[PDB]
């Protein structure tokens, strides 16, 4: 059954072939889409199916489907899973299997890039401290002095889901976040329970606006540890403007590198709870989101006062003023340090000819619609005039409950 | 099977169970989300005639009465015989706001029990439906002063001889091909622009020709109307602060009046159901003016800005969306003519979503189409998990009638 999906504002019309081996589920019903829903131990039994079929993708695409080294390797795969109840991948399958998760991440407008990917083969990891040092060469490497490279790191996958490997930071990089007394927030108001959790793990926090968390790391289903990142490899960029001089004054800074580290990467039927990733930003990610959420760090009526723009009325547009002058800044800032970033209009058009190019040589490009238009000038960027079809492939990256709610301490 | 929304800016959680009601399906599988998709007999008209009966007479609170049953057995007494049946005007005015309660691309709803109904259904000739609509097209511009009106014309009978209005909204702009081959005024009009040509129109052939009435009644040939151009309220655009705003000779019309959707009532279908509010500034400034496939303005204003457009990174485009929408509500406002900014109109969109989980359990609604087309995540809409379904009463799209009608 083919599927079409209309771009409205070129009239260019695509045929999906591709969900036809979506097996996981969206969320929605004939009754219901649940579109804008955010978040909508394996048995033996069910995992050769899903070696098999992750085993057939690869051999298909490295052109010997059915030969006697794909045979073999099913065969391998079988007697592994029966006489050890799991099975390890090649590297070869790692590496395939880690790049098309990203190639099959649905929110994710970068995925042009899907094919370079850095693999860093972590599962010979089994301390924290091995985490941290795989962990920093990752930040290390991935930053390249501002010419950032994307990067995904890899520890050991889940046994009996008593033995899991959890990089507990939501990001590798991220901003302490502060409650104080008065109800007011200090550094990133995201940040504040893990920021918690940390301080009472026995973090001496600085208590400042843009204080770099440190790493807190579990191996192998252990009580997780507390490290701080070197300093010296956290890129930071401070935010300043082309025209407004003042723009310096506000002590905005970012860093330079994005890195998730809560996902969960599945390969085959095999879950690697620990897969801290990294790429580089949008420029929106930072100075929409990150600046301008209200429960961020809420810099717009800040910018406007300066800016001097007329606050008495929303219809002045003062908001949507400021949000593009901040934007710009980012932007600006980035640049000038030579700090690698895309702006939204450039990522958002280069992601239409990914798209494209998946559908003519893929059969479909899942796309979700809701993430993938920016967060700000929405219908200029051309996405938001692609019609896109959101389903499940695997390999993929899936969310996973925060482990401070799981975790049995010892 | 019930179902938790969660607005992640204020940790605020809903409950909705008014989904258990939909019928209609949604084009999404448990396999495929099909969300940004732009369009995804008397055995059949007593079952949906029955459940549009029981929900209006729960609504009245005389729900299980004497006279319900009585309106539920002749209701049916009619089907029998006439293989149809006519709505009650109280279960008329009932339904079309309904039918705009449950608009979940609507983000204007919070309006939805302030309707002006003026029941058309005694209307028989392209004439009437003309007089009808200036007679709407004046009530809800109201010199400025919008109000939201729905006029009503008769139902499908057998689909032979269905009422139409051919535009797509009451007042829209011509478009004409080039022999430059650029495009004069609205190019989304250029197709239905051709159509008035060929039924003898005189066109002025100007950026911003108000498009004539092309009314089909009893699935008769459509007929041209011209609106006194006296009930056409525009509004020249400028800027509060750029002087030069002026020269690009921009105007629009005050009243946004769709007028090419389908009403459906307890099964009942009413193929010619114009209905108008006011704008929200960005369906203008961004849209009309800014899309690609529109006015597509934003060229021309950078280069007056005399803002940077070598690459896309100096953000010019977004520059200048901000100051074309800002020149839209001020001009809008300066001539005191309704008008809503998208800030404004999201909010009041939370604060109705809110009063309808309270008080019906529920509000269908369409985050890809709720969402402005500017500053999504600075509006609250963008931060509200929604749920979409299909309600009853309804208004839907239906094929535009060329493709259709035969001559
Ligand atoms: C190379 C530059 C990249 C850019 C510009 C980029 C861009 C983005 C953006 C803007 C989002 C939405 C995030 C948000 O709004 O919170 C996103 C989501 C995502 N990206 Fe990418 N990405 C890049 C590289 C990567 C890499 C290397 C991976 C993994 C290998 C990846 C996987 C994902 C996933 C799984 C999501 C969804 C995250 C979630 O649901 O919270 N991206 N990306
Ligand atoms: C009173 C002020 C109103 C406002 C501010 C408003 C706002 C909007 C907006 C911004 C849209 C998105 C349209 C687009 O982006 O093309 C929309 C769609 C829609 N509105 Fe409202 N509206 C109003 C009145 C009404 C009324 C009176 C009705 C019906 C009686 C109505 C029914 C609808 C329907 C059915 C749609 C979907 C149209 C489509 O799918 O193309 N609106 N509205
Ligand atoms: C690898 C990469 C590159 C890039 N440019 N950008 C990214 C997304 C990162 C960075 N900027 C935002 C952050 N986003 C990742 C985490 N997103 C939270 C999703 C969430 C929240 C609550 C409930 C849910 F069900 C889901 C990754
Ligand atoms: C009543 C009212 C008030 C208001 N502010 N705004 C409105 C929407 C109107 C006006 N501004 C745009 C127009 N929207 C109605 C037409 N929308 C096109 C939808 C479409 C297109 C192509 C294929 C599809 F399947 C669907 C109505
Ligand atoms: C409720 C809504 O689904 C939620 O706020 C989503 C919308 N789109 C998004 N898109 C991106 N890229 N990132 C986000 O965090 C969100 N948030
Ligand atoms: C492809 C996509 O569904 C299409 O561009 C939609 C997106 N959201 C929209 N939202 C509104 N309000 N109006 C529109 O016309 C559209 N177009
Ligand atoms: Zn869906």
């Amino acid at each position: 059954r083919f599927l079409k999906v209309k771009n409205w504002e070129t009239d260019v019309v695509l045929t999906d072939t591709l969900h036809l081996k979506s097996t996981l589920e969206t969320g929605c019903t004939e009754h219901i889409c649940m579109g804008s829903i955010m978040l909508p131990v394996r048995t033996k039994d069910q995992l050769f199916p899903l070696a098999k079929e992750f085993l057939d993708q690869y051999y298909s695409s490295i052109k010997r489907f059915g030969s006697k080294a794909h045979m073999d390797r099913l065969e391998e795969v079988n007697k592994e899973i029966e006489s050890t109840s799991t099975y390890q991948l090649k590297d070869t399958e790692l590496i395939y299997g880690a790049k098309h998760a990203w190639r099959n991440a649905s929110r994710c407008v970068g995925r042009i890039q899907w094919s370079k990917l850095q693999v860093f083969d972590a599962r010979d990891c089994t301390t924290a401290h091995g985490m941290f040092n795989y962990i920093c060469n990752h930040v290390k490497y991935a930053t390249n002095k501002g010419n950032l490279r994307s990067a995904i790191t890899i520890f050991p996958q889940r046994t009996d889901g008593k033995h899991d490997f959890r990089v507990w930071n939501s990001q590798l990089i991220r901003y302490a976040g502060y409650k104080q007394p008065d109800g007011s927030t200090l550094g990133d108001p995201a940040n504040v329970q893990f920021t918690e959790i940390c301080i009472q793990q026995g973090w001496k926090a600085p208590r400042g606006r843009f204080d770099v968390l440190p790493l807190l790391l579990q191996a192998n289903g252990n009580d997780p540890e507390l490290f701080q990142i070197p300093p010296e490899l956290v890129l930071e960029v401070p935010i300043r403007h082309p025209k407004f001089d003042w723009f310096k004054d506000l002590g905005l800074k970012w860093y330079g590198l994005p890195a998730v580290s809560n996902m969960l990467l599945e390969i085959g039927g095999l879950e690697f709870s620990a897969c801290p990733f990294s790429g580089w930003y949008m420029g929106t990610e930072i100075g929409v989101r990150n600046y301008c959420d209200n429960s961020r760090y809420n810099i717009l009526e800040e910018v406007a006062k300066k800016m001097d723009l007329d606050m008495r009325k929303t219809s002045s547009l003062w908001k949507d003023q400021a949000l593009v002058e901040i934007n710009i800044a980012v932007l600006y800032s980035f640049q000038s340090d030579k700090v690698t970033i895309v702006d939204h209009h450039s990522a958002t058009e280069s992601f239409i000819k990914h798209m494209e190019n998946e559908y003519r040589c893929r059969g479909g490009c899942p796309a979700d619609w809701v993430w993938i238009v920016p967060p700000m000038s929405g219908s200029i960027t051309p996405v938001f005039h692609q019609e896109m079809l959101n389903y499940r492939l695997t390999p993929s990256f899936e969310y996973q409950p925060d482990p401070w709610n799981t975790h049995v301490w010892k």
